[PDB]
């Protein structure tokens, strides 16, 4: 019974809610000062245990699904959202079986196939954009990632069923407490139309599915790997699982690589330099002429892949990883007890200002030195870290910097009147004014 220190409250039920949902992050960093590295404080009837710094969030990274459970806080939240028997709401051996698959398919000669495709659909989704004019990025984001995540992962059967249509029925597919994301301006009625998605989308892969089923155009795309899969026992997956697996690697790649590709065009339209800098580094790697991209030239374009990396440590779109306590941890000469909600917060962990030199600004270059994402474990984990780690990972990578590269190419970015938008805590349902950001074709 050796617990952390416990931060108390005067307010019983609700305990820490306002003042940490207030601003979760300067709270953290304050309870880090005076508190230490692993404080306990309670908010709404449960009792939070953060992981703060590399060194405490090493627990919960090496922990297993049986001491630290995510299937007790992230199932109910998810079931609803992706279907029976996919998700958090199979067993964890068959739960990983599929994962498993998924990654399979997510592989480089996957994703030496996916450079051209994303850069297809991204040169004829940003001609809306025209010649030049200001978009709400965070919404144009949000309607590329779909169309662009849906030509690589879910095939060309499927992206050929698809309209402006179905875009937002994933915005209540969406809808379904689900994760501890960062807000962002997407676009939010979330209830749209509810259950009336899950008939309409779900019937879209049935069919869609059924023309490789009794066909020989056996291929080598995302969806033949999921109909040829089979499990270890031999049956293969369903018509339904197979829906459900893909519906759901859309939706957890949706608003994180969304969020983030807003945000890192908002810092590099705030630094002109860099957005500079980034465009000769393309005709640089790529030519004059910038012909198609390729996996390959992706690898070598480090200013690109050192802005990202700067985006996700300041923008983690994951705001915070949780896990369930069911037997008792031992973290920093501490005891966490059973029924603990165990909290790592990547956004904390990639400003502590005791590991990170300038710790608010948006500076690439930090790589080139030293840094804590190389020389700690686990002081940057945008993806996750460990055993608790993004899929989706490569995909994202790969998904990013096609898409800005294809941006800085095509278009210039800049500042509306210099509004540099400011994430809000305190505002429930009303944003302040959206997020706006201004284009100009280049050459
Ligand atoms: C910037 C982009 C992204 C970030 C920062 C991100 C972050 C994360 C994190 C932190 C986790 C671990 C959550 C936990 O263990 O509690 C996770 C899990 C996952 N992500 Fe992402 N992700 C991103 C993009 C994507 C993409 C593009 C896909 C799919 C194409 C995807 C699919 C998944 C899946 C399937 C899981 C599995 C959840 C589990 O392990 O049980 N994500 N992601």
């Amino acid at each position: 019974t050796k617990c952390p220190p416990y931060i108390p409250s005067r307010i019983p039920f609700l305990g820490h809610a306002v003042a940490f949902g207030k601003n979760p992050i300067e709270f953290l960093e304050k309870a880090y000062e005076k508190y230490g590295p692993v404080v306990s404080f309670t908010m709404v009837g449960k009792t939070f245990t953060f992981l703060l710094g590399s060194d405490a969030a090493a627990l919960m990274f090496n922990s297993k699904n049986e001491d630290l459970s995510a299937e007790d806080v992230y199932s109910k939240i998810t079931t609803p959202v992706f279907g029976k028997g996919v998700a958090y709401d199979v067993p964890n051996p068959i739960f990983l079986e599929q994962k498993k698959m998924l990654k399979t398919g997510l592989n480089i000669a996957q994703f030496k196939k996916h450079v051209p495709i994303i850069e297809q659909e991204t040169e004829e989704y940003i001609k809306r954009w025209g010649d030049s004019g200001e978009t709400n990025l965070f919404v144009a984001m949000s309607e590329l990632i779909i169309l662009t995540a849906s030509s690589c992962l879910h095939g060309k059967e499927i992206r050929s069923l698809l309209n402006e249509k179905v875009a937002q029925l994933y915005c209540d597919l969406d809808g379904g407490h689900e994760a501890w994301l960062l807000p962002s301006w997407l676009p939010l009625p979330s209830f749209r139309r509810r259950d009336r998605a899950h008939r309409e989308i779900k019937n879209m892969f049935y069919t869609a599915i059924q023309k490789r089923r009794t066909s020989n155009e056996k291929v080598d795309d995302f969806l033949q790997t999921l109909i040829d899969a089979t499990y270890k026992d031999g049956h293969s997956l369903s018509d339904d699982e197979i829906a459900g697996l893909l519906i759901g690697l859309l939706l957890a790649g949706q608003h994180t690589s969304s969020t983030t590709s807003s945000w890192m065009s908002f810092f590099l339209a705030r630094d002109k330099q860099l957005q500079e800098r980034c465009l000769a580094e393309q005709k640089a790697v790529c030519g004059e002429d910038l012909p198609p991209l390729d996996f390959d030239q992706l690898k070598e374009l480090s200013l690109l892949d050192r802005c990202l990396k700067e985006t996700l440590r300041l923008r983690p779109p994951i705001m915070t990883m949780m896990r369930m306590a069911r037997s008792p941890q031992c973290v920093a000469g501490y005891t966490i007890p059973v029924g603990h909600q165990v909290c790592v917060s990547p956004t904390v962990n990639q400003r502590l200002p005791d590991s990170w030199t300038e710790r608010d600004e948006f500076n690439p270059d930090r790589y080139l030195t030293d840094n804590a994402a190389t020389g700690e474990k686990f002081a940057y984990v945008p993806f996750g870290a460990g055993r608790h780690r993004c899929i989706g990972e490569g995909f994202a990578y790969v998904q990013l910097k096609t898409i800005l590269s294809t941006l800085i190419r095509k278009f210039e970015f800049d500042l509306v009147d210099g509004y540099f938008p400011t994430i809000n805590f305190t505002t429930m349902i009303h944003t302040p004014n959206n997020p706006v950001i201004r284009y100009r074709s280049r050459t």
